[PDB]
């Protein structure tokens, strides 16, 4: 899988269920385009975004929307949402994984890119 | 001080010196309006964004340009930056603190509010 | 699997490989006894450290030799290791993950606690 | 100072108050022998622990007692406590801020080391 993104619950200490996740990508105007979207599923992970052939050298942006999580909890957080931006593929195909760990008033992010 | 931002280095165990910061208020026509900006300190501090009187209910988006960061020590970071997005003084006026902790391929936030 | 050590490296975003890992249960008498070892494999993971059978109820404490990693790649890092002491199953069996991602500097840990 | 420690809250986005701190140096004989205590102000943090006299060269350990905390708070939560180990002074003296940022499944710690 040439991208996937994997939310953990550090309040619960569970998979992060059922979470809004959009992708975008800078286009050569310098605006954002819609590249993809989805939700977790329940081990807290979202696979299928993309392919190897469409997931090109660019910048990407991966959105979370940690804040409707939380609410349908019943907890109204800090975060509007969370975004990771970066640069992919800059170096030839690589595959990404994009993880965060979530509180309320705190998150992490962390990538673990691999060669294929 | 009713905002504040301190950045921390992972990879070196000490402060983010020098960082470029730009904070943006939302307008009531849904634009990021630009509301104040600085550079860290020596201590990876920045003080003196704003005062208590323009500092009113709204939603706030901090950026930290954590990749200049890194290149500047030589490393090419993983992230295009890191921003901040949060809705403040919704329930009164409050001093926040953005933390941040940066590696190269990840970066940890949080947030520490309180009542003065 | 009722229990599973991930390790991920957050200076070169990469699973931490080849991390040796301890595992400890506190005996009757407040002593620590040996419980399970092992090594990360080519993805961070360490699996097969126990069955369901002798993880029963108890403290347990899982050493990470995060020295060891970082020294293997030319780095001298902060902390002799990482260690995560929590109780298991005291409300019935469930499946662990304890995760770390680990810097020269600093280190985060969380556990993903599953119903089977 | 030449060591202090500051514990943060990440589900309340807070100080967190009055926690107990216990800090070991490793005897000459591989022995843990008490070296200082306290507990943590209102700010999270916790001052006058040591000297620059007394804190040499040597091996310590912090540890956080992240589960009393917690419950205080009529929270139960994953870990017994949190342990900080590391070399201190070992290349002249530092100035050492221990950091841990706490949620009940997870926790952050940092050091930032400063040469004064
Ligand atoms: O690919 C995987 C799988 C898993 O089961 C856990 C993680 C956890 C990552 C992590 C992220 C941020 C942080 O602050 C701490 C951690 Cl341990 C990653
Ligand atoms: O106000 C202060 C002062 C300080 O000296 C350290 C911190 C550290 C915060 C922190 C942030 C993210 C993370 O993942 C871990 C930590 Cl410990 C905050």
């Amino acid at each position: 899988c040439p991208l996937m993104v994997k939310v953990l619950d550090a309040v619960r200490g569970s998979p992060a269920i059922n979470v809004a996740v959009h992708v975008f990508r800078k286009a050569a105007d310098d605006t954002w385009e819609p590249f993809a979207s989805g939700k977790t599923s329940e081990s807290g992970e979202l696979h299928g975004l993309t392919t190897e052939e469409e997931f090109v050298e660019g910048i990407y942006k991966v959105e979370i929307d940690t804040k409707s999580y939380w609410k349908a909890l019943g907890i109204s957080p800090f975060h509007e949402h969370a975004e990771v931006v970066f640069t992919a593929n800059d170096s030839g195909p690589r595959r990404y994984t994009i993880a965060a760990l979530l509180s309320p008033y705190s998150y992490s992010t962390t990538a673990v890119v691999t060669n294929p």
